[PDB]
Formats: structure tokens, sequence, C-alpha cells
């Protein structure tokens, strides 16, 4: 359960958890 978001010309994988 991860999403793909790009901010300030930077993309990173964010996963909901601990």
């Amino acid at each position: 359960q991860c999403r793909r978001l790009c901010y300030k010309q930077r993309c990173v994988t964010y996963c909901r958890g601990r």
C-alpha cells in the first residue's frame, strides 16, 4: 500500500505503516 508522489522535482515511494 504504497503511492508515487513527486515533490520539488523529486519522486519517492511512500508506504503507510510503522
